[PDB]
């Protein structure tokens, strides 16, 4: 009687779920989100114009499908608004609900800047299909675009945009994209594929003041450029959602502390995808998170399980200058070398042995990920 509860239905609330009701068809499911509930692909959110899609397009399935499928009662535009792990029950509003066990699967946020200005609150987040509906139906007809952040979600939203029509100049304030992701050779040969689009790239200034100006906006960035536009995509990079836990008396860091059978510190509780921080490991991406599927839905289901990560090579969707990178695995380190020429790069980490422990790949180089995979150490040891 007592179900199982998952907080999310993003792709690891729904990917769990489905993992789990093959192994177990019997004991209730309820599902908890924010959203409207709707099965699609978030990847997919930044290819949207190169592959002719608005938002309805994106989804796989609506709610009342997906509850049918997994044999669920799905709340929608539905709050969790606290845990209450000493209770084994969770609260929304003024209303309770008790669990058996409970799936933090409720994903990252946005991470906010400091804007000024009588349009200070005209910035448009894409973080999940909702986001990009509302962003697509204000673009519609516009043709500037200024876009905060210079990241993967940044660069991979300034291709597609460009792609999509739009004029994109992007604002940041670190030294290059992807820091901390890429190599500075590689991040300069991606830079140039966008650049060569006609993206106009911003590298050291913040967006200081956002104002209404005639028909549109105007960016007053903290060097005194004014650069005019339509609208304002906010995507510097994602946190952890951790507020809820930290309150609850959960163990949280850069996410929620789990072990590598994605436990919480508390018994009852368990979390998984961009959520979680997985033995030391917050990864923010698809590959990980379907692990953590497998092995919980075990775990759910009686049979207790780990993850062992191996090799996951992250693909940055950029076809001006297509990207795969695989940093190698934390506590470990070797020499960084370049070969290829102009924007074809090989960048490779070498260990003291002389194995390739990481790697990245831009524009032609990209073709040899597949045999430099199998050099690859697993992400944990
Ligand atoms: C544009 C972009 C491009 C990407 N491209 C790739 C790619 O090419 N390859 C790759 O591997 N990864 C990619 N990623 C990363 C990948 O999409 C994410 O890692 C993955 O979607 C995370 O899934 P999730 O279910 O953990 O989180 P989310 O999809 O964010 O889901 C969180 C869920 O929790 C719900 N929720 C949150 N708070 C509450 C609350 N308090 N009460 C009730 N419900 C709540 C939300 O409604 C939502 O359903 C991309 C991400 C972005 C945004
Ligand atoms: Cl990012
Ligand atoms: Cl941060």
């Amino acid at each position: 009687r007592a179900p199982l509860v998952i907080i999310g239905t993003g792709l690891a609330g729904y990917n769990l779920a489905r993992e789990w009701r093959k192994l177990d068809g019997e004991t209730p499911l309820l599902m908890i989100t924010a959203d409207d509930g709707r099965s699609y692909s978030k990847p997919m959110l930044s290819t949207g114009f190169s592959k002719n899609k608005d938002a309805d397009g994106l989804a796989m399935a609506e709610p009342g499908a997906m509850a049918e499928q997994l044999n669920a009662r799905i709340l929608t535009h539905t709050r969790v608004t606290g845990i209450d792990p000493g209770h084994q029950r969770i609260w929304i509003g003024e209303e309770e609900v008790r669990y058996r066990d409970l799936v933090l699967a409720w994903g990252a946020e946005p991470i906010r800047v400091p804007v000024e200005g009588d349009a200070q609150d005209a910035l448009y987040p894409i973080n999940d299909l909702e986001d990009y509906a509302r962003f697509r139906q204000a673009a519609a007809g516009k043709r500037r675009v200024l876009l905060l952040g210079a990241g993967l979600i940044g660069c991979e939203f300034a291709n597609d945009l460009s792609s999509g029509g739009y004029q994109l100049d992007v604002v940041a304030p670190c030294e290059q994209v992807m820091p901390g992701l890429l190599h500075p050779a590689a991040a300069k040969a991606v830079q140039a594929g966008l650049e060569g689009l006609g993206v106009r790239f911003h590298l050291g200034p913040v967006l200081a003041s956002l104002k209404k100006a005639g028909e549109g906006l105007e960016a007053h960035l903290s060097d005194g450029e004014v650069i005019p536009c339509d609208l304002v995509v906010s995507a510097v990079g994602l946190r952890p959602r951790t507020e809820l836990a930290f309150a609850a008396g959960l163990a949280v860091n850069r996410g929620i502390v789990v072990d590598r059978s994605l436990r919480t510190s508390h018994a009852n509780i368990y979390a998984l995808g961009d959520c979680a921080e997985v033995d030391g490991l917050n990864l923010l991406y698809v590959m990980p998170l379907m692990a953590c599927a497998r092995a919980l839905a075990q775990t759910l289901a009686g049979n207790p399980s780990q993850v062992a990560y191996g090799p996951m090579p992250v693909t940055v969707k950029t076809p001006a200058c297509p990207l795969v990178v695989s940093p190698p695995p934390r506590g470990m380190d070797g020499q960084w070398l370049v070969e290829g020429s102009g924007t074809d790069l090989k960048v490779l980490c070498r260990d003291t042995a002389g194995r390739v422990i990481g790697y990245a790949l831009t524009g032609a180089a990209v073709n040899e990920k597949l045999a430099l995979n199998k050099e690859l150490p697993g992400l944990m040891a």
